[PDB]
DNA sequence: AGCCGAGC
DNA sequence: AGCCGAGC
């Protein structure tokens, strides 16, 4: 036929086409899981043909996009269908090679998301075969006990074995899935207009508003579902598409959200965070690769996506050049991005490594952990909720996404400023408004209107036939800006002749610099016009969406950054005094500790007591009859959900030589003093130290990245 | 010109061609390396081309391939060089489009081969170049501290930096290196006919016994200059083609035959036993994938050749498919190897993870390394000379090796067999010869004559028309006896007709079934002839170079497996009785230890002495003045090449109780009886004990493996 | 029409 | 003519 990634069912084509069923595959794993499920008997009837991923959305594209899209052509060969084709008339039957089409997906929800855009894709071009049951899906189980399809069903429920995507079955699971059919298949069935309507809602383009609607009320529905205690509704036989696409792609459109849309707390989508995470537990004090990093990321994150987007996730945590990050948490060590190309110039993950920026601990402090919610995968704890930076990160580095339903979209502000903002805010004062600026940006941003902004690079006129141009606008990068802008001035094009008469590339790998010649009248006519419209360097940024995820988990639409950072504010001051209530408890705990230690001691140095030959029973029974303390700190540790005086009796015999007893002693003051001296701090003290640490090295790295 | 990979000289093929120079290059880094040292300037005369790496040797070779070669034929037309044309008139050597090839390659032995490779290639089609100097080369430094070329070099002399590869070297390095030719330009002068005969000695297969001389002398020559204490001869003006050969050419040929040989010992060469160093030392209880260990190997065990080498090293050495491995000591998890293929079927090393086999620490007991020599790069300690393993793994694994000038092959044998006559040897008696034997093979192997053995698969008749084929001889590959045999018997050849009608394949991955069909007059005829010799069942195995590196480091050829078998139970026996002079001043300075232990926490609870408030410097000059002995492991742990009482006085307060007490009386009198125990036997009986639990375990590994 | 990025 | 493997 001409697919060489195509298995053809060997009665495809003939006489009892219509009998035959077509099985699309997520990815090449299934292909083969598949294949050998159905063996040499199921070779006839059933054609396996696998998919790269998510396929085109064909309600709205372009006529050339659709026309030139390989996978779309290819499952059209292979069915024999035509465009335009209705299909009712057995004359019209007798040109399709399959009779239907079997969807084998993951049960994850990107799977759900394949089998919806297939679902689109049939129900767009061909309304005559989605009628009547031309399409059909292959579930597969998600974990097993004995086997469970939904993670809800398994939990209601409640040897386990969790299953990632359908590559992770293989050999007889295979061959037993396909023994049975009754359980594993289930066939799309046509309602009426209330599938119609659940299909447009998700497809297309014109039912944004009415999918933010569809999702505020899902998840609403799910959180007061949580509050009053009622379980998950769930699936898996016939299924509607009106109840596929409420119930089941739903859970695509609200986990690409959660994904796809930073918080506002710690401006951190799960896959960065998780990153974050792994590299704050490993603490390399070496650089390294970010394939190795991606791989144990996964390991200890407990990351169930594929590698590829992980690493790039890491690549564009680490990028430093101008227009990206203005603090990048993740070290550069090897070739990450360029601003000539915009990032796109990458080494291969495997080429490049990576370490932890020394300000990474700084904005996330090491303390505040024991203040953060720590989620849980399979009993594994991995990550928290969020973090808690020390100042609102979201705004630092622009965080930005894209959803169903929503997208967010943020520039990048200046980290003093914001500092500067925070600390003003802590004497009590109002905040300063803040324009979005950009690390090393030479060009200038301006207020047009709310919410909208003006970026602009530099040009200059050198002489009577020269203009200079050492800055483009944030964003814009430098080969591009070459080969759409100063390349169609010099060449000319079809309708807009030659501006410019030559130009000339003095650009380093951080900095742009053009010389542009111009004959004098037509550069007199250049700055008549303006030289930053005639020449582009002049882009427009406007954030009218700037959707986080509130410390509540609910998506919340912010119409100005005071109000981020006014939010973020409340929240970080709020878990400064936890802090302060946290380490009064650990530091008493600790002092208790020493004071018990030093007692215990100065009586066996004193003859008060003698440990000698006492039992194991008789002294633990004697040390709480005498009234030392069990273990403060694990019994504080414990209590924040026999006696153990191990930390006394684990003491070196040393203790009881004449320096180490005046060493304890004066580590016992030392930790007394150190109680009475944070607990006469404010919080909001504790807040400008960690501010004022933070802009020394800030200053400290800044400076020796300009060095450098 | 048509050659993507080169950068062709500016005058190259113009008026000015004789003075430009051609730079052949090993690797592509080498060549960024290259050109970026050129510049702008140099891009005018100096052309840059890579090399794949080892080159052709057309000295000897057929002519198919020498024209069949791509390299070979780039380098001829970005020359210009015509087959048999000899260059001396003015009107020849227009024709050439350079007039010097200057060879680039990294500083270590591989360099120097590929050097040598361009030197015989010249040498060998064209003598009017190479006789004018027409061949010239580029030094580059192997180490700095300022800058020096060889590694003797470096250390007579003695921030210091190893150079590994001209790709380590980058940026203003190489501007540096370009800026002063004087020192990095060395051309190869053609002195007179020793010149002649040092190229053929080296690249001529008529020469391998003058070769073996020629290495013989120098291993003998460095070994005794390497006795009396005169420094390494090092090189790095002129170079004659002599002096290259003699004295540079034969390091890479002798750092061939050390990684290529393997040692008698433990059956090892350099590259396998830095693996499982490094496996020893990482202890996995879960396995790795193949390139992560790879990593892990070559920062580990400092190796400094390619990752890609190095992963073949690890799926060479955990294949247990019939024909390769009696015991494997890496396991195969994943796919490593089928049968059918011979492990070329191999999956990438991404895919596929490894660990220790539960009999490798079995068979290398970790208390011998105590009695090793490890080694050392650049102050880093890696891996010893060898491991000294219970048995000769050196005649299980079958190992074998090509160097320079000697090649190694041998065959497998039975583990069990080996360990009897080991058991044997132990009690007097002298061994039995032993035939080779592969595990799981159910061919028969018989002795012809000395070192001369016949394998023979299986093949039996089962009816009239009908021969089934249950084994092929080892080492003879499934598909590749489908494809070179029964195929060519099926379908006939141009000479011989079609013997066999049909045949079909019943194979398991690990076993082999054929089924043939023949006509009853043709099968009459070919069990006439004989089955084995008609079918192909038959390989000769002949060994008669047996050549390994004894405990001293010199090559030996051994002419019987019976010398390498007596040869190994010498060291290994006297090894044996030094693990029980280690063993016996291990565990008695351990039981020294429980006992001033025990009498100083017994004095202290008894009331005979009280530390309380004793001063540092007091108690310890009281501790010596009572007679207690200093930290007697890390006396004796230091012998081997302020007092430390710490061992004492570190131990916890609990000590003092009356069940902390008792349970270190019976921890010292259960150490004292370990030492009386130990002495008491024999360094056989520790060999037996050895042998049994090996033997235990490969009967319960061997058992699961094919209940499996 | 195309970028932005976490996904298949 | 080609395998075996530690190398480029
Ligand atoms: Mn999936
Ligand atoms: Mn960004
Ligand atoms: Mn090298
Ligand atoms: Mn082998």
């Amino acid at each position: 036929k001409g697919i060489p990634k195509l298995d053809d069912a060997n009665d495809a084509g003939g006489k009892h086409s219509l009998e035959c069923t077509l099985i699309l595959t997520e990815g090449d794993s299934a292909k083969s899981l598949a294949v050998s499920g159905l063996g040499v008997i199921g070779r006839d009837r059933y054609g396996v043909f696998p998919l790269r991923g998510k396929i085109l959305n064909v309600r709205e594209a372009s006529h050339k996009q659709i026309m030139e899209n390989a996978e779309i052509n290819n499952i059209i060969k292979i069915v024999g269908l035509q465009y335009k084709k209705s299909y009712d008339d057995a004359e019209s039957l007798k040109t399709l090679r399959y009779g239907k089409i079997m969807i084998m997906t993951d049960q994850d929800q990107d799977g759900s998301h394949i089998k919806g855009l297939l679902i689109n894709f049939i129900h767009h071009n061909w309304p005559s075969l989605l009628k009547h049951g031309f399409l059909e899906e292959f579930i597969t189980p998600i974990v097993k006990a004995l086997s469970f399809y939904s993670i809800p069903e398994f939990d209601e429920w409640k040897k386990i074995k969790y299953y990632k995507g359908l590559g992770t079955s293989t050999a007889k699971e295979a061959k037993e899935y396909f023994a049975d059919m009754e359980r594993h298949r289930i066939l799309f069935r046509y309602a009426g207009p209330e599938d119609d309507a659940a299909i447009t809602l998700a497809f297309s383009k014109k039912k944004i508003d009415d999918r933010k609607e569809w999702l505020t009320n899902f998840m609403e529905d799910r959180r007061q579902r949580r509050l009053h205690g009622l379980p998950e509704q769930f699936l898996y036989k016939h299924l509607t598409y009106n109840d596929f696409i409420n119930k089941e792609l739903i859970l695509f459109s609200n986990s690409d959200n959660e994904r796809s849309i930073p918080s506002l707390v710690d401006g951190f989508k799960p896959g960065q965070r998780k990153v974050l995470f792994t590299c704050f537990k490993r603490n390399d004090k070496r650089e390294v690769k970010v394939a190795q990093l991606a791989g144990s990321v996964a390991e200890m994150s407990a990351y169930h996506h594929g590698e590829q987007a992980l690493m790039m996730t890491i690549v564009n945590l680490a990028q430093n050049f101008v227009g990206s990050n203005n603090i990048n948490l993740l070290q550069p060590i090897g070739q990450f991005g360029t601003r000539l190309h915009g990032g796109k110039d990458a080494a291969s993950p495997r080429y490049i490594f990576t370490m932890l920026s020394t300000l990474a601990r700084l904005l996330f402090p090491a303390v505040d952990d024991n203040l953060l919610k720590f989620l849980y995968d399979d009993n594994q704890r991995v990550e928290p909720e969020w973090y808690i930076p020390i100042i609102p990160m979201v705004l630092i580095n622009g965080a930005e996404g894209i959803g169903t339903g929503w997208a967010c979209k943020l520039p990048n502000y200046d980290a003093r400023e914001i500092v500067n903002n925070v600390r003003r805010m802590l004497d009590g004062l109002d905040p300063h408004p803040m324009l979005p600026n950009y690390k090393n940006f030479k060009g200038t941003i301006q207020e047009l209107g709310q919410n909208q902004y003006a970026v602009s690079g530099e040009i200059f006129v050198v002489d009577r036939n020269t203009v200079e141009i050492t800055e483009l606008p944030v964003r814009t990068w430098t080969q591009v800006y070459k080969e759409q802008v100063l390349e169609p001035m010099l060449n000319g094009t079809d309708k807009t002749p030659a501006l410019i008469s030559d130009y000339k590339e003095y650009h380093t790998d951080t900095t742009v610099k053009f010389v542009v010649k111009m004959t004098e009248e037509k550069l007199a006519q250049a700055e008549a016009a303006g030289l930053h419209k005639v020449f582009k360097l002049q882009t427009t940024l406007t954030c009218n969406s700037m959707v986080l995820f509130d410390h509540m988990g609910c998506l919340k639409k912010y119409e100005t950054v005071q109000d981020i950072l006014k939010e973020f504010f409340d929240l970080r001051l709020s878990y400064y005094g936890l802090r302060k209530e946290w380490l009064v408890g650990m530091l008493g705990a600790e002092s208790t500790k020493l004071n018990n230690q030093a007692r215990f001691i100065l009586e066996k140095i004193q003859g008060k007591i003698t440990i000698e030959n006492r039992s194991k029973k008789d002294l633990i029974q004697m040390l709480v009859q005498r009234g030392y303390e069990s273990d403060p700190v694990k019994a504080w540790k414990e209590a924040q959900e026999g006696p153990d005086f191990n930390y006394i009796l684990n003491m070196s015999l040393w203790s009881l030589t004449k320096e180490k007893v005046e060493e304890l002693i004066k580590q016992r003051d030392a930790k007394g003093r150190e109680v009475n001296d944070l607990k006469r701090k404010s919080p909001s003290d504790l807040w400008k130290e960690d501010l004022a640490a933070f802009v020394e090295e800030l200053d400290k790295v800044e400076s020796q990245e300009r060095e450098d």
